[PDB]
């Protein structure tokens, strides 16, 4: 230490001890991790029931579920959605002899843990799991046997033993609900998705944190519990009703896709970035688009038209010119360019969608060894939307063109994708189609704003970098302070949450416009939790 | 179920862990609430918000939204990364009574370095920060968007125990913008002269207001920054009237005003070192190795271009180049410019060329496209040959040309403005400090030789990318009074005197001729004391 | 029609004041960051001792040990291994008049703070230091001499002033025990490793946070001490002697690699990821699985079978078939296959485990100019074990085979890696080795299971990607509470922790079954810190 430091310091002031503190004595515990095998019941829906009963468990928290996924045996193209344990979650339900205490849907369990990237990896994020595999002979391994871990994010986990969920001498029960393994499978035509189907089996576990606690001293406490309102199809408005204490409120967007097979023309697998969405589509394309053969190339349909690259290397579709130039290509064979790969149009001679547009510069190097053209570089202006596209809006009744001038191999190659999780009206949720919000708490207009500054707010205040346009009412630190909420008023009609979006215009003949949408309106709702406690006297019959 | 070993191992005062009484909080309820500014305007642009209601009784969570317009025309765009950040240039919260807390936009940006979430809002995509290019004059370059700078304040420590109160008064957010050059990179294509005329700061401040029922305000401490620049090269700087401070913070950061702030590469969206490299050799390749028929044409009469020998190896005196590419037509040959960029203050001495900084160029030359497509590269180019400003190359002090590149790979050049750029590099990478001694009035407060106050302030704030830092104040903020370095008035100790040691460069290496500047930054305690208005009193 | 009312607020007793503090004045104290150089004593073991003496340094925290590594000049291959300063540390330890107050095994250290990112790369993490540099002429700079930071993380942290070390007029002794340079070195047999493990030096210098605190009032605490006990090679069980007060306990596996001459064919540099270690092993084995020779490839052993590629470009390996297709080959040259590049088999007639079967499709383009092949696609199913596998295992004993059917050249490219803190049997510690885990107190069962879910709570409650096996007791805030421990019943004979595992079952035909496994136990037991007559631990019994 120098002697400045020494002469600042060398009076009697009531001063707080910043160098040491008393170290209280806390309630004699004791933890234990707790793993308990369910019962399986079957829409055929399946379900599990976990019941905890035990004299010693006093309190739990940190709700784990185990999953074992099978092998996976085979022809085809197969893979599991990423998140693959979140996404297999449907509903999950807390409950005692009184009633359910907690209860969340698979998807806000699944928003809840969104920004936490340990329960997201150990729910199966893997190039073992979610890349699209192919099976070669009918008893080929696609996927090999793997576990799974699911963190069931409860309100019992924010300050540990302070917030656990106290266990009053009672029997306390954990029902799972699943959704149907197709939503969690990426998979082609070749792939035998029937037998699977009918084979497959959810094997589920259910661990916890358990304390064994001498003489507690237990507390009444409150509960946030969410509530979910999905909005009419393709309606911008959604209702929350009997609102009398509420701490936030989000509002977000999701795709229906039940008017179509649930057809995907290209998926990038383990890589999620919007990049890879974006190349793994330019990459499937590219084997139809950019030909080179011997003549015209054969095997489309008759509607394509394959056009010849000229000597200058310009292909001229409309306005848009695409360069093609393509090195080592024998003498006999010449350079084609499918100007109409996908396209669409409501109007005969009116604006058309062309994919093939949608590129401007095509370069490689044809391989005369694989018969293959080996592409160097791309320079295109293909968007997250494109790669969203379910392949029946492209065949679909209002398109005046044939749609789909892809080769069958291509068409072959298609992927169903039944991801119960999607948000907006692409795989990434990049598109905003919300260009104002409107939240009413009866007739008073609570809340507006044009730009998704909520969103901001949300991901600011969460530390999340995928939020939703979230109001919060809270600011109170949680289990040490009662919440904060939007109290009710019965007698104004102040009793309910009125949410009005107004959705972008989209244009009439780009095939994003007839994928339908719904408002996702997400209400928590204060509860008090309480601890009951009597003589109850009865009749022997 | 638990097992029995547990069991068997279970009037002393225990504190309970299981449970909690859930106090009732104070009456409050909490709004997102936006406003728009009035803009005034060296004609420098400034947003002045005013926020008053008697509903709003405190606040916190400021968030500015930046509305970016559609860039159209003709010539390479793009802006810097964190663009929201980085076109503030203050930011001043004030009162009838004074300014409360302010802050200077290079500071604001430091302090939100280590969060990655208000960084991306502020502006950090492909869409913004790679350098698009426009080939008509009524293509979009850049399509519209909206930019969330998060203003990050004392106010938001403790969330709602932190917050500003406002005592009955007005309270004005004053946002004053750097010019829209800072924050564009761009060539000379692009028509600038009209875009600067046409460009406007389209800002709207957001902020969590709440509505406080029968608030009990008591008084708090703030620490207000204070920011001071030392003179162009100078190893000294002083930081007065220092009575009470919690911290003092020590960087430098490179000076353009004497070069046209034109670089020959840029990135974009990808900001890794290797990313900047990588960008500089894709850059230089195409006038480096030449496939032509015959003595390449194009070049200056000073470029010194050689044929590369049946060997492959061409030497550049004491350098060995590796030159081999693949399908050369049999009319054109292999060419190395053995000379692209070179550096010297004397005609027979050292010379710094940045054509023996390669060692091994493979490729393939494509007869389709008339181009040599390269395979891969050895090197030795550094963070800092990006980061040379091409003025430095073509100065008085050079002996040489300089710049012997084709008028096309000149033409490419992009003008960098970014106003928050620390230390010789983009990336900050060379430290050129070699000793800091810090001086409280006459004696020695602190002297390190190696970084390690800059260690301490990366571990201490879990930041990657931290400064010379001393921390006087390891008492936890809010709940306590901030500790501080006391001075003595009396015994002359009252300011802050920063001495660094610059470490010594070649005269030979244009990076030697970028201007350096000192910044010394000093956190100084107030008291905030809300009797007849909101007011702050420095601590003396 | 487009206005919307913007109104404030819509939605509207003993009562906590949430919007306002009493601003405490806190203990009058002055830090200063104190550098020290110590004291270098050399079995030959490397010891730094440094002592910290003065009346003005009433407490400290916050250590963190500087290293000059010098400038590494001459021939060969050579590299540090990723964060350099953490794996030179074999022992710190904090000491007193009294005694030891706190000490921990390198690999320990490097654990707890596996997790902090900012502390791991001042340690060492950039591709200056960990690529694999090559120096080409006897006074070529290898290495450029840098300075490392290692944040020896303390339990004096924890609470910053409040937890910090306090000196009660006593000397404080800080001993720093090194690993041979061997430990933190990746090398070839090129570089003369034996002149520079004698010129080597440690250069260290001991940095920490150092507090003058006017009228101290010190009071006394509570710390957790890490105890390490290494089971037997190839043991499954280890067992933790005198346990009386412990906060938790980790398990995990470590190789042993002295059965071996630490040679590994491949190393990725600074890249860390799986995929980058797989990469550069198929990178290394690439230039003799597909030769473009003038008739039979000459320099392998008779024991290889080097086929040449057939018109129809597939060459069939038993059941396993290898597409190979190279273009631009010369008229006098034809393209081969090594059908056995590494193999393993225990029995002349038995399953033989062949790396050239691991490929499926390998294409490029033979470049004239630089007489190579330059690969395009690689399709193989290589993992994270093949890049672990010592050379040495290859050519065991125990195969009946070669094993190693490499060039001399690429023999002579492996790599020297002796890194101290390997967990598992591969480099990325992503296989599992555990089948059972049964932890015991006494003779009584304290915990046992067969999913790694000890490992899955680690992980979560820790937010770390990288977690052990570990059970914790103590789930109460540090610092403000006294910790919670496993207390002893020593009449009872629960006085001691016995770990038992139960190790996966491997193939013999495998190189990997004969990678010789250590149990690694960790026990973090509770002292009481007096500060009676100067600073002192007292074990809690
Ligand atoms: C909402 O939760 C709050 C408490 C109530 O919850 C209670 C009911 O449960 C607690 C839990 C679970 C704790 O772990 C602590 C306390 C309490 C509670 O009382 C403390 N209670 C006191 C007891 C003594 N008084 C007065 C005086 C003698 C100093 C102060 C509080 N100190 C306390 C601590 N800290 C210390 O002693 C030490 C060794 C250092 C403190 C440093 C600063 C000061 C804190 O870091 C500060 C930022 C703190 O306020 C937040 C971490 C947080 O507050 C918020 C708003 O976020 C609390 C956890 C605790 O660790």
């Amino acid at each position: 230490m120098n002697n400045t430091i020494i002469n600042s310091l060398i009076d009697s002031i009531k001063r707080s001890n910043v160098f040491a503190v008393d170290s209280q004595i806390p309630t004699l515990y004791m933890p234990q991790y707790i793993s308990l095998s369910g019962v399986m019941t079957n829409d055929n829906q399946a379900i599990a029931s976990f019941e905890i009963r035990d004299q010693y468990i006093t309190a739990l928290n940190h709700l784990v579920l185990s999953l074992e996924l099978p092998e996976v045996k085979g022809m085809g193209r197969f893979g599991y959605v990423p998140y693959v344990g979140y996404k297999c979650i449907n509903h999950v339900s807390i409950s005692s002899c009184n009633g359910v205490i907690w209860e969340i849907e698979g998807e806000e369990l699944y928003n809840n843990c969104i920004n936490n990237t340990i329960a997201l990896k150990h729910s199966g994020y893997s190039s073992e799991l979610n890349d699209i595999s192919i099976g070669l002979t009918p008893n080929d391994t696609i996927k090999e046997p793997s576990t799974v871990y699911v963190y069931i994010k409860t309100p019992f986990d924010v300050e540990d033993t302070f917030s656990s969920l106290k266990l009053s001498d009672s029997k306390i029960t954990v029902t799972v609900t699943f959704n149907p393994v197709s939503d969690i499978v990426i998979r082609d035509s070749s792939f035998d998705f029937e037998t699977f189907n009918k084979e497959f089996v959810y094997v589920p576990e259910l661990s916890f944190i358990g304390y064994m606690v001498k003489n507690v001293q237990i507390k009444p406490s409150f509960i946030e519990k969410p509530r979910r309102v999905i909005g009419q199809i393709n309606q911008p408005t959604a209702t929350v009703t009997e609102v009398h204490a509420a701490t936030s409120l989000s509002v977000y967007t999701k795709p229906y896709y039940g008017n179509t097979d649930n057809k995907f023309i290209s998926y990038p697998g383990y890589s999620q970035d919007e990049k890879d969405y974006i190349d793994a589509y330019v990459s499937r394309l590219l084997d139809d688009l950019v030909i080179v053969s011997d003549g015209p190339p054969t095997g489309y349909p008759e509607s394509a038209e394959i056009v010849e690259v000229p000597e200058d290397g310009i292909v001229s579709i409309q306005d848009a010119d695409v360069y093609v130039k393509i090195d080592n290509v024998p003498d006999n064979m010449s350079v084609y360019l499918h100007t109409n790969l996908l396209m669409f149009g409501t109007r005969k001679n009116s604006f058309i969608y062309n994919i093939s547009k949608k590129f401007s510069a095509i370069t490689g190097t044809y391989s005369d060894a694989t018969k293959r053209t080996i592409f160097a570089h791309i320079s295109h202006s293909i968007n997250i939307i494109d790669t969203s596209i379910p392949v029946s809006l492209w065949t679909s009744q209002r398109n005046v063109y044939n749609g789909d001038n892809r080769s069958a191999e291509s068409k072959a190659k298609d992927l169903f994708i039944n991801d119960p999780f999607i948000k907006g009206i692409d795989f990434k949720n990049k598109t905003d189609i919300i260009s104002r919000l409107e939240v009413r708490f009866g007739n008073d207009v609570l809340y507006s704003e044009n730009g998704p500054i909520s969103r901001i707010y949300n991901e600011l205040l969460t530390k999340s970098n995928n939020g939703t346009r979230t109001l919060t009412f809270n600011f109170t630190p949680k289990i040490f302070f009662r919440p904060t909420t939007i109290t009710a008023n019965v007698s104004r009609g102040k009793d309910k949450l009125s949410v009005r979006v107004v959705y972008s215009t989209m244009d009439v003949n780009h095939p994003i416009y007839y994928v339908q949408k719904q408002l996702v309106v997400v209400c928590n709702d204060l509860y008090k939790v309480s601890y009951d406690q009597g003589v109850s006297i009865t009749k022997i019959m």
